[PDB]
């Protein structure tokens, strides 16, 4: 028909694909990122019916993990809608990183119809079986009036507590299928996930424990961020006086350029704090375990973390704080209130922390100012943070060009940094960047990957052009995986293409490429970059031998 | 002879599990022995750990997370390698649903035999992890105290639940250097963790508006020894409670608060439920029609925060600990004057209830006439109940109506079918119970049917001098009798002399037929010294007393 | 009243279940009712399958398995949601390690409530999928005929094995047009696969070629049905075999050429072993040294192409059923003339190491002791033993010694541990033999400690009237007895037990034999007894079996 509303139209039934975007509306989902196909497209349409805002991805593994970086940036569960078979299997990719990370996410699988199991159906798949092992919460929806009942759990078990992935099973017959609306459920709508405090006395011996400390090291970490507790943990910090780290994805939590700040002498601080503060920060691999060779065997360690778990894993916690973080640093706050105690001005501890600092600035000083071609990366990156707005959004991806661009490029936001994350996983580049681009288009999104790492997801520039994301990625290309190699007898398993035109991939989707080769063009080519109205690539060619400068220790042993 | 020179540099993998697990606190482990656990059990005894050999891994599964409970501390389920570990797998689940702590010790195959088809080989830390916490296999000894404080640590923290160790035959026999063993801390208290302050306020002002409020008490208060806190609020506050099957004793089932004998009334009627520790699962109803009034208002109290308001939306949230959060209630109400009236029609109509239920069942306490029914045989059964017994519960209507006419004093004294309506924990748990409290009397009153999973478990009993008290309800099936006979699926032996299995393994041994007997014969059995079973032939079609809703559906 | 109008174009779950089940051939369901089996189990037996009711579904679920194993089809095991799954789950496990077909009926809470904490919901299809072919959740009773034909023609078909069927509370009271339900085909007998001509040809090259050639008969083959062309075979080659626990009875115990009573020297010697299905597991000791030449040369005949070459390479790989490949040997033999020779120095060195090995257990059988040991106990047992006589062995030293001193005539009449060494299949096994071969006596000879894993299973054999003869070798412990305690020792038990008197309290007989004078007459008054019976027997403390070279697990 040409729907002429003076036709009658039956209003009393409603099927699964409008009932799943009618619940996830309301429970806060903004975002959702796919790849429609059989069973899922009434899915993201009933969704963009609701003004949902879907983005179409070129490859499911992106947009799994764009989900869980918007989920991040927005403090909702936020969606990857994924066809049934191989799209639920691609998309066990990002389940799996938000597992590690203590991200929340929604993952909405279409699968087989109900009535053909068995059968040898297109994309018949034990759907739930193989995202369980991955998901916090993991179940199939086998009627669609249960609908609202099953997205407010999954939201509510996604979000509450340590975050972690949900999966919701669609079967085709599920999407299709129609109820009468009155019949309908209705479910509740999930709140702010529940903040619980610590005990008093925990509260007292931790101050109680910072003030005997000779060397006291507070630690922030990306649970502080996820928290939404960058302010409290800001009046902490001005209030004690007390030296801190922060963790890779912490950064921003406290501004990079705060005084207080021991970036710049990490392995010193590790090797000789007496007690550690872990914020909202685990000891994993990141913090190296929190055992020897990198921190003193008899270190005394306060422990702020949400699961009760953690608490105590590989070394022994002293205080422990069980709660959530915005909650317990507010009360630490207010028992600093009743006492006086801040750490000293002048102490041999901010005298070791402030020379070590001033030496591995002196080390890397030379790098940062040489221009010679082919350039270095400290050198390519003494150019890329002079550019970095104040507010942008920096997604890192990459060996050497993430590490050492986790140094050289600081941030002054929380939730302002975006990489490879606790699973160390290439493959999140632009999908992160894209759900930057989505939740705050009002703010610059930069990537900067290394030539291995934009391969993983480098196609999706395509959505970004499509969706008009002015997303600035820049390439380190030194020809390999970690580092380049001469040409050949076959080619090293580490080899790429060191004389690859990445940049003419933005001028097949509509975007600026520029290609920089000497240290003289990377400066014009950077200012075009940002100036450029819409997405850019910016290939650089660095040197094939370029490293991060020398550490006493490797980072993983 | 000790003359002769003993290298004591080396130490094993049995006994650097041994002395973990007593470090860890553990002090009871339940199992059977066989390849290639036998040494762990040998060690373990050496550092003063009580070892119980039980008769099958099931019941061993199920007393170790009942001792757990008991004692508050993860204790040990001992198994051989395969089947060992696949017939624990009822305890794991079990103790999942409960969120209850436990440890499974699982022996493996040698690693330098997988893959040749070893001697039960077997893919143990997959078929486990689905229903743990925390599982793993140890693959070297030195990680052994690492491996145990880590596992003891996933099932005792946060929400308890159980925690599996794969322990291969060569990391059980491997021997290193004990100055190389590095050593681990020792697993203290559960972390609490409070509410913040307005949630606090908010929900006492919620009980002050409420004109039908409740008090839920879970057995989740009983997990976190919240008995004394919640014993002063409800004292404060004058509330009415209901308490959840095992959450009977929290407070004194004789208190005159308890809705007990009017509990569908109060669930219905009620215009706020403050959940103490209890879950809107099936056990409850779901908080839900026909049950509940459909604008219910609910204050829930859990540990876990994924748990808040499933089924039924909770107006106040309190995640956290049970016994911290009633403290800062507590805390807060020693500042208002506010309390439940002593007379309300909320109070009057609750007692009408309570009335009306009891006389529904007086003429069938007192009835003499034999076969019995399942209320006369608890009259006299009641009567004999010491205030600090542990009480083993087990059946359908045999469990069901015990529930209601035995009461309990003392916290964590009901063991019961619990939140998987398990059959097969009868034994299991009353071993478990005499291991940890053996100045406690503990009985057992089972359904014939549930006798029939774990009765063989009763050798395990007089083997141990554990004088516990088995009282076989036996109608001749599942749920009823039936007639004499194909038989009826539900059918089993109602001339069936099971007291005569007590017999054979020294214990004492009474069958009661009529009514005249049932007093002499339990009197008979609490006092003899050792293990007993009362087998009670009581009436075939013999029931539970009429309500309104069923308890499933 | 037949008078009033009842609508008949209406069926449930239930029903359709029973049909189905009925369709497909199975004939014996064990399990425990409750919610919500509670109508499958009344409906199975309106459609006339025999239902019988366990005390523990772990009994429930060996015996489901060993009533395949005897029957050659799928038998249903019935169980209640949550943990009547859990406790079921030991079966799967067995059966899946032994390669026996088994079809387990698992119960599941409403549909409608899932999510919500139902009473026993329970992730049952994720928990058995590992243990399992083939697991599926029925979701709708219309497609009740459709899951069970694929589910039995799974656990059925190829290498055997379990399969599970979720049956969730609403499907099972669900009701469908009688008309509108699809019908499902009757699944037949499992296919047979031959080999190829060229390895049937080098496989008896092989066996020519051979010095010392040895024939493993394997379970494989009872399973197969193959006992006819096995028989045949032997025969007509004159080759000494060996037979695998269970793989007894293919060919009679007491055929002149076998190497049971040299078991060591046949499989340390041979230089070519023909294993007839049968695995290289820790049964036959890996095929590896110590226990076998280096250079061992194998035959493998196989249904799974996976197992060909496992831990040893095999020369010639035969992959196929092994009824229908040995019938391919016998047939191929029909042109040639060869066959193991009459005198050989392999044949004296067989016949050396058995009667050396007769001679080492002579004493320890006419030995009349008291308290009595292993193989003195047996000599009343086999004494007794009826040539059709189904026998369950359970435990270590009781099994062990069992296993020698019983001789099966017949196929598929011997049921034991097996492949994964389990305790508690005992009397679910022989409560499963007596149901399916009611005419033929079952015989359970267990350890003390095999017995506590089951016994009270013995209340199901009086309740359904199975004479089944429980003989309990009490020793006091588990592999062996210990001294009084002090804490007991982990292994030790009740040496001291009467364990007959369960069979007291359920109407069967019990008898209690400390002496060996006693031994005889009570064994006689146990088979002659017209019920179910225990004898219980206390055998010493240190009994334990005859000294080998190696120990049969290292
Ligand atoms: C294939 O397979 S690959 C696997 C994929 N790969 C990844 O997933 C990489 C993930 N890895 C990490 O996440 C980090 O690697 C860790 C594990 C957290 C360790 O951290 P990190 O050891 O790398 O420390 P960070 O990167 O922060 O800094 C390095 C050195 O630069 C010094 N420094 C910092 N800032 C300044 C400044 N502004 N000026 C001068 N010097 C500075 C600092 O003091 C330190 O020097 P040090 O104190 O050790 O002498
Ligand atoms: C297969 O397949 S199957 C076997 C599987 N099965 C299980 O796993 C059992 C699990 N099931 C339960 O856990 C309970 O079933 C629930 C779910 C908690 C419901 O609970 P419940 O509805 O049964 O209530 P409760 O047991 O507390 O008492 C019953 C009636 O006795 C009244 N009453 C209480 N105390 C007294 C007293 N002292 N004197 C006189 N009357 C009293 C009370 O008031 C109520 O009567 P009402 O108020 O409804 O008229
Ligand atoms: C904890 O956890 S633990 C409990 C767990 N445990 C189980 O799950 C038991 C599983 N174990 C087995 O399945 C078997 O154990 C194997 C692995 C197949 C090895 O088998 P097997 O090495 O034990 O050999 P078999 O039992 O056949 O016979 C023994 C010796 O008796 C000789 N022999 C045979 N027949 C006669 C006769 N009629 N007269 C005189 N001697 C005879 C024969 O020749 C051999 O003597 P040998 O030749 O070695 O000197
Ligand atoms: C390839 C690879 C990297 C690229 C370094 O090369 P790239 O050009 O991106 O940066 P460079 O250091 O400046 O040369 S890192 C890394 O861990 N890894 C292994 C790796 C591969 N795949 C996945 C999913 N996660 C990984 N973690
Ligand atoms: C058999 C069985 C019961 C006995 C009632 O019969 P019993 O004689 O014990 O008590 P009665 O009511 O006084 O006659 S209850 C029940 O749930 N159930 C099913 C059931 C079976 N197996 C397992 C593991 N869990 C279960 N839950
Ligand atoms: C207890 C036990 C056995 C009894 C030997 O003692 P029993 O009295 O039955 O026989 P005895 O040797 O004549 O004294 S064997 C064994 O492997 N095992 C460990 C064992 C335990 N649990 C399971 C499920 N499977 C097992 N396999
Ligand atoms: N609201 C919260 N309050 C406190 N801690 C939290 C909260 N949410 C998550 N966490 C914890 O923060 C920790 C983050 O650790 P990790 O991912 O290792 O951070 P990083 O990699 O920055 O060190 C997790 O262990 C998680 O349990
Ligand atoms: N220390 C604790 N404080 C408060 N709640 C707890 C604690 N430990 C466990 N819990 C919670 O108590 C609840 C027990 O509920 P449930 O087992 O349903 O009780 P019942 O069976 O008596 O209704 C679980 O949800 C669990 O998360
Ligand atoms: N019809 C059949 N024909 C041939 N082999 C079969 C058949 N069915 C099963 N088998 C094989 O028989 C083998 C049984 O070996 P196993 O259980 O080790 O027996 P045993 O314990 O007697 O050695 C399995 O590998 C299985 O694949
Ligand atoms: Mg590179
Ligand atoms: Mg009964
Ligand atoms: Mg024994």
């Amino acid at each position: 028909y040409f729907q002429s509303n003076a036709m009658a139209k039956s209003e009393g039934k409603v099927n699964g694909a409008t009932l799943m975007a009618r619940a996830l509306q309301q429970q806060g989902v903004q975002y959702m990122f796919g790849i429609v196909g059989f069973p899922v497209i009434p899915i993201a349409i009933a969704a963009q019916r609701e003004g949902i805002t879907y983005i179409g991805m070129r490859n499911e593994q992106s947009a799994s993990y764009a989900a869980q970086a918007a989920s991040y940036l927005t403090g909702r569960p936020q969606a990857c809608l994924v066809v049934s078979g191989p799209g639920v299997v691609h998309a066990l990719a990002g389940l799996a990183n938000a597992q590690v990370n203590c991200w929340p996410m929604l993952l909405i699988g279409g699968a087989s119809a109900i009535e053909q199991n068995g059968m040898g159906a297109f994309q018949e798949e034990r759907q739930v079986l193989l995202a369980s092992p991955l998901c916090k919460y993991a179940h199939q929806v086998e009627r669609p009036e249960r609908i609202p009942y099953y997205v407010e759990q999954a939201v509510r078990s996604a979000l509450f507590g340590r975050p972690g992935a949900a999966y919701l099973d669609m079967p085709d017959d599920v999407i299709l299928g129609e109820v009468e609306e009155a019949a309908v459920r209705p479910a509740a709508t999930v709140g702010e996930p529940p903040r619980s405090l610590a005990p008093q006395e925990n509260i007292e011996a931790a101050l109680d424990a910072l003030q005997s400390a000779k060397r006291p090291l507070v630690i922030v970490g990306k649970g502080m961020a996820w928290s939404r507790a960058e302010n409290e943990v800001r009046q902490f910090i001005e209030r004690t006086r007390l030296p801190f780290l922060a963790t890779p994805m912490g950064k921003g939590v406290m501004p990079d350029d705060h005084p207080l700040s021991v970036g710049g002498a990490r392995s010193h601080a590790l090797q000789e704090a007496d007690l550690v503060f872990l914020l909202g920060a685990r000891f994993n691999w990141i913090l190296h375990f929190g055992l020897p060779p990198r921190y003193s065997k008899d270190v005394r360690v306060i422990q702020l973390d949400l699961s009760a778990e953690e608490i105590g894993n590989n070394r022994q916690a002293e205080v422990a704080l069980v709660g959530d973080g915005k909650a317990i640093v507010g009360q630490l706050n207010q028992a600093l209130s009743s006492r006086q105690w801040f750490y000293p001005a002048e102490t041999p501890w901010r005298e070791a922390i402030a020379a070590k600092i001033a030496g591995n600035q002196a080390a890397v000083a030379p790098m940062i100012a040489d221009n010679t071609s082919p350039m270095n990366y400290y050198r390519v990156y003494r150019d890329i943070a002079a550019r970095l707005p104040r507010n942008a959004i920096i997604v890192g991806e990459g060996a050497n060009t993430m590490d050492i661009g986790r140094t050289q490029m600081p941030n002054f936001e929380p939730r302002s940094r975006l990489d490879a994350g606790s699973y160390g996983t290439m493959g999140i580049g632009l999908g992160f960047a894209v759900a930057a681009a989505a939740v705050h288009p009002g703010r610059p999104v930069i990537a900067v990957q290394g030539d291995s790492a934009f391969g993983f997801s480098g196609m999706e520039f395509e959505t970004a052009a499509r969706y008009g994301m002015p997303i600035k990625v820049i390439i380190l290309n030194n020809g390999g995986i970690g580092m380049g190699s001469p040409a050949p007898q076959p080619g090293m398993p580490h080899a790429l293409s060191h004389d690859a035109r990445y940049e003419r991939i933005a001028e097949a989707f509509g975007g600026a490429g520029f290609y920089v080769t000497d240290s003289a063009e990377l400066g014009p080519a950077l200012d075009a970059a940002m100036a450029f109205k819409g997405p850019a690539i910016v290939n650089i060619k660095i040197a094939a031998t370029a490293d991060r400068k020398p550490q006493q220790f490797n980072w993983h042993g």
